């Protein structure tokens, strides 16, 4: 039973790792290291080594029990880039897999991660499967020669098995996935937002083609073994400016991104419902709405992260993650997600 959230680094300011109730969760990753082209000697951005350091022992005061991976990457054109540029190269990649076992170990993280977003077209996949095949070997070796527990290993994957499910560029591996890798974090959001001119549900479990349910429906089908499937929850919302202010549901008219820059956090999606907004379950699509005068925003709530946790209950996954903790700063969520597995 998996119960997954990612810390990013940026927020250590405001929700340093101590903030982290880690009693709700078995896993929790450091987000992100660093590809470091051209070297690809991984590391964490350089002057934030102290952060790294002590975010395992942070984070296992609360909860002992707790584990702790390392994510390399994550969301942005440099990264997707860099991944390019190194899958292509041999050399480059015997760096990174020697550099990323060895900055595991390094701070004491129980696993490392890739998050690549993503592995396409069709050569960038052929590539990645190099890297991942390598890696998986290296992570055997290392744990015969130093005698520990062979370091956790998992990737982000697209909601969706293909890539892309309406233009079929390339799609992941199940089979070589499932064999070298302990689970994989199913990013099953971001399906709707301000790059649309109308509302809608940025992580809708069901409705479309654009669903969790669906995305995962495609990894099952592919032959994935339903447990290494982990269902990724935003705790964010998807922000849009009505167009009119008397048109408030899902599929209304929008003409742009809302606060903050089309994304806003749990904790401030509440603030924005103490401060009157008026908050709306969708049963049509397991989600939730809030708005007050101009301002739009769909996002996970109570109830929606409740039937998505049973939901993946149901499908026999292997658990769910919180992408970003730090952004349900009571932790709200995450409570009812480990009290609904429970
Ligand atoms: C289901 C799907 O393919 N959705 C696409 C969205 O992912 C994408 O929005 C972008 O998603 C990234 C991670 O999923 C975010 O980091 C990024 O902020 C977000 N971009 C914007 C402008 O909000 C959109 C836009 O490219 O396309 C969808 O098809």
């Amino acid at each position: 039973a998996l119960k997954v959230g990612f810390w990013p680094a940026y927020s250590v300011s405001e929700f340093p790792p101590s903030k982290i109730n880690s009693r709700l969760f078995t896993h929790l990753y450091y987000a992100f290291a660093e590809l470091n082209a051209p070297t690809f000697e991984v590391r964490v951005p350089p002057g934030s080594e102290k952060t790294a350091e002590d975010f395992t022992p942070t984070v296992r005061r609360l909860n002992p029990s707790v584990k702790t991976l390392i994510s390399i990457g994550g969301w942005g054109s440099e990264v997707r880039d860099n991944f390019a540029k190194l899958n292509s190269d041999a050399s480059a990649r015997q760096r990174f897999v020697k550099s990323s076992i060895a900055l595991a170990r390094r701070y004491g993280f129980h696993g490392l991660d890739l998050d690549y977003q993503y592995p396409e077209p069709q050569l960038e996949m052929e590539n990645f499967v190099k890297l991942v095949s390598e890696l998986t070997a290296a992570i055997r070796e290392e744990a015969r020669t130093s005698g520990k527990p062979r370091l956790l290993l998992t990737e982000a994957v697209y909601f969706h098995q293909k890539l892309f499910p309406w233009e079929v560029v390339t799609e992941y591996p199940v089979q070589f996935i499932a064999a070298g890798l302990d689970w994989v974090n199913v990013m099953a959001y971001d399906f709707h937002g301000s790059w649309e001119n109308f509302t809608g549900a940025p992580a809708a479990l069901r409705d479309s083609k654009f669903t969790a349910s669906v995305g995962i429906e495609s990894f099952l089908a592919a032959g994935m073994p339903p447990e290494k499937l982990v269902l990724g929850i935003p705790l964010f919302g998807r922000s849009w400016l009505l167009k009119n202010n008397n048109e408030v549901g899902i599929g209304a008219p929008a003409v742009g991104a809302g606060p903050v820059d089309g994304a806003l956090s749990f904790s401030e999606i509440q603030n924005f419902i103490r401060g009157g907004a008026r908050e709306v379950f969708d049963t049509t699509t397991v989600s939730a709405y809030a708005y007050k005068d101009n301002v739009w925003v769909g996002y996970d709530n109570q109830q929606s992260v409740a039937l998505k946790v049973q939901y993946a209950k149901e499908k026999r996954l292997g658990g769910y993650f919180f992408w970003s903790v730090n952004q349900d700063i009571d932790a709200i969520l995450p409570k009812i997600a480990s009290d609904t597995w429970g």
